[PDB]
């Protein structure tokens, strides 16, 4: 019985194929057929392509010993090669245009998911062009996904000699039997298959995955769209930043780009972003993923006035200060949407671009008190119950993993009344003691946000709708600005609190606004929708914020 | 007597002042004298400008406000304005102009230094322009060198009304007579002057500057020039990854930009690099200082294994991929060196540019043995005194204030005298008990790193001496490949370890190789040498690594 995957890359992993290139060049110039692909493989295994596989010489090293062996072959052949004529163009090109096989990555992460270890073998070389960062990239990307990455040039041992499938065997901690290999050159599929390991060769990916799929008895083809990669904890980089003698800000922070600020809601965590920090990361941006002060692992002063609008803009601009950073890209959901809005507001400078997810910009009605607009909409209610110091808290903290169970559910899945809830004594009157489990989230999940929430509670959380007032006094301060910096608004059809209609007159303010929409989308807009806020956020990110 | 300096920002600690930009305009488009200044100040304090200054309306609302002043300005002077005339493109230009004033800088440096509170107070306006980030980046850099900004936009009080010098002393907690007040507007000085604080009227800085040294009897005019920037640990960032499941690598992170990769020698810290953080992120650069594996708040393994540079690398790699960096530009200093060229042999995918401080690459001699080799140059015998696990550390670790005042020190100011340690029986002997504090260190910086070393001791950091049968035999598989990715060597010419001469046929390994030089420069080459460290390092980062 099986219980391990293998790959190869160049042309089972990643295609077009760097192989194919040398007899496309050849048709390509009407060269004698076969006259590079035997340039490739002078000397065979004592020829400069064995010694640049095993690590013994790099690919800049490698080019001129190419170049001479194609001058020594089209000799025999009786031919001429072209004037401009470069091994480095044709490789550059060929690596360049080479991609991951998605379906093939698919079926790999879905054998992991099932339990299978998986490893990638490959016959590669150190690369050392100019250029090598394309492939670095692409390296990185696809390693992630599996336990393995065994590549010849560090191992120094090369398919189809012996020793690389014993080795293979011996980091696998698998015999050969609980293993499938899977490659497109059948010389190095044969000793795997030599020694009792299943074997696919490789052509059309189609055939090599239902080969896959008959042999481990696992759909691999056809299969549901999967969901965006997700974090591990404790595998991301954590970082740490005191804005103020007692306030550290804590955030996770993964890529290379232009920097990405992700401001979650109430009540939430950096985690929120779960499905959104390594697609941002992947699409060249560095996220910068926070614990919002009063969650995680930040600070959580008891004070009210700690978690008003202007204290906490004021921070995230200290924060950006001591990172190095004279802007980054704000994206803000729920609390965040807001604190996001005021950022863009009353610190243009700082803010590169900014876009909220279910949250609108509403201007300050200096006419109108906050509490007076809140009570005209039966929707906001509940934070009426938020209010008195110690009340919610101490419902909210009576049982977490119920607590985060009845909040973080789709559209459809309501257990939560969440009208008259002051007036019936609480959020969770009439609400199950053991909610089920929502299809957005696993076991494993709650119990992250239940271990966050056991060290400062809902104190700090609670204190951002505690600042009304406040917040409405330092708005009016901006009555007479325009946001006028790139600027999105994501709405999400089934958001029953932050409804789309809201957003409605935001082009008065900002004329320059785009939006997006989410249809079938409640109020946890992330991890309800993770590929269409990816979508809509990497565009957005790719034509707006550089 | 003073304790509080105030420094205007336009035409005080930034030119040319962007108000004189008015007046260039007129005379550069021949137009009647004051013309665009008179459009600037129509109405007054009920006026398009004061309502911009207050923060009522931003930049870009103020611009049409400022067109439609030009036009009834050149309407009674009998005149008409030119046909591509811009008010936007004049200020764009005005604000990209407008640079820090570096003796102005200094100055308030020095003033905060002798222990004065200083403060910026301005008349600014809130920049939404698609180009307000220039600016963004000039108040981030200007603003960390002072206790306190106050603009006049995010007050919503302006110079010249009282109120913002009752306001500007309530910040400073200091009456009138404790206060110096420096401004180039004559009107905007009267209200400081009128409340008891001393003031200097800005035209040339040279005279402002006598001005200021003769009213708080500090010399700011023709002092020596002063060090980098150096960092306050408690205000970085802190980030922290774990890399496997028993070891997590920290780090200090300040910028945007290219990924630029710190690494540390022995017996050291992210803290060595305290002048590089500022200066590398200020041009241009996202600076990641690690605490290399072993020190401070690093993991410290016993095991001497954990420790050899294919482990060390191998980490090194997978703190990318957990951060989503697909390269970094890796610059290294002493063992950080060491580790960074086996980084350019072993990962050039992932490395965008290699530099070394003193430490040469020196190709593996596979016909000799590391030992040998060691021990033909008396240089290194005292490593030899760090082989056996436990003599080396209780030495070290016996009292750390000593251990750390002896070894960072110029290379005139020797107290150790590490030639015979292994015969002499310690690298202490016939050394003080209470060395004198290096010209290079302050004892505040000495108690920082005996405060690091508190938490795991010696035995981490020893042990990267502790591989060399197993970092030969590593080294030995790439003796076939040259360096050709970007590279950058830095000689100190009195490090008398770490030779110059080492580092002679390097060019026969990495021919692209680029150079720095440095004179009167011990081992300890980024505290000993700052200012010449940055020049090199910011002049080659500009042109070999993006
Ligand atoms: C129209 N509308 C307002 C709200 C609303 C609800 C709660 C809170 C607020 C507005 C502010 C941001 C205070 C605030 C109120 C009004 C304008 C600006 C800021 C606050 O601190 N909490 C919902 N609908
Ligand atoms: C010529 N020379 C070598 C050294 C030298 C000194 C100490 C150590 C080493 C080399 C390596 C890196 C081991 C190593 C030795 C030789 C070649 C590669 C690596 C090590 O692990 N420790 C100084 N001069």
């Amino acid at each position: 019985t099986l219980r391990a995957a293998v790959f190869d890359l160049d042309g089972v992993l990643a295609l077009p194929a760097v192989f194919g290139v040398l007899g496309r060049t050849e048709e390509a110039l009407a060269l004698p057929r076969g006259l590079l692909n035997d340039a490739f493989q002078k000397g065979g295994p004592e020829g400069a392509t064995t010694r640049l596989m095993k690590g013994e010489i790099t690919l800049s090293q490698w080019i001129p010993l190419m170049e001479e062996n194609c001058r020594k072959c089209s000799e025999t052949a009786k031919v001429c090669l072209p004037k401009n004529f470069s091994i480095k163009e044709i490789f550059d090109k060929a690596i360049s245009a080479r991609k991951i096989n998605r379906p093939m990555l698919q079926a790999a992460l879905m054998l992991r998911k099932k339990g299978f270890t998986t490893a990638i073998l490959t016959n590669t070389w150190l690369d050392d062009r100019a250029e090598r960062d394309g492939l670095a990239q692409l390296m990185c990307e696809l390693k992630m996904h599996f336990d393995f990455l065994i590549e010849s040039c560090q191992v120094g041992m090369v398919k189809p000699e012996p020793q690389i499938y014993k080795f293979l065997l011996d980091t696998l901690k698998a015999s050969p039997s609980e293993v499938v290999f899977l490659d497109d050159i059948g010389a190095n599929l044969k000793p795997a298959r030599d020694l009792g390991m299943v074997t696919i060769l490789v052509q059309d990916t189609d055939t090599a995955l239902k080969e896959l799929e008959k042999v481990t008895g696992i759909q691999l083809l056809n299969t549901p769209a999967p969901l965006p990669t997700s974090c591990n904890p404790s595998d991301m980089s954590h970082g740490y930043v005191t804005v103020k003698p007692r306030v550290r800000l804590h955030f996770v922070e993964l890529g290379s780009g232009p920097a990405v600020c992700l401001c979650h809601g109430f009540p939430e965590s950096w985690y929120s972003w779960r499905y959104q920090i390594p697609a941002l990361a992947q699409a060249g941006y560095r996220v910068l993923a926070m614990d919002m002060k009063g969650y995680g692992e930040s600070s959580a002063p008891p004070e009210i006035e700690e978690y008003c609008m202007e204290v906490l803009c004021k921070e995230m601009v200290t924060f950006l200060d001591k990172l190095g950073l004279s802007q980054a890209v704000f994206i803000g959901h729920d609390w965040g949407g807001m604190l996001v809005w005021y950022m863009a507001l009353f610190y243009p400078e700082r803010v590169r671009a900014v876009a909220s997810l279910n949250t609108p910009f509403i201007p300050a009605n200096p006419n109108m008190s906050p509490l007076e607009s809140i009570k005209a909409n039966p929707v906001f209610d509940y934070q009426l119950y938020f209010q008195e110091p110690g009340v919610a808290e101490a419902e909210l903290e009576q049982n977490l993993s119920r607590t985060f169970k009845s909040l973080f559910r789709a559209s459809d899945e309501s257990v939560l009344s969440m009208h008259k809830v002051c007036e019936a004594g609480g959020l969770f009157v009439n609400s199950p003691e053991e909610p089920s489990l929502s299809r957005m989230v696993t076991e494993e999940e709650i119990q992250f946000y239940v271990q966050q929430f056991k060290k400062s509670g809902f104190r700090g959380p609670l204190n951002w709708y505690r600042n009304m007032e406040r917040n409405w006094k330092w708005a009016c301060k901006s009555l007479g600005r325009k946001i006028l910096i790139p600027a999105l608004m994501v709405t999400a059809e089934k958001d029953f609190v932050l409804v789309p209609q809201m957003s409605q007159h935001m082009e008065d303010w900002i004329p320059h606004l785009k939006r997006g929409h989410i249809e079938d989308c409640g109020h946890w807009t992330q991890m309800d929708k993770p590929t269409e806020v990816n979508q809509i956020l990497i565009k957005w990110l790719d034509s707006d914020a550089r």
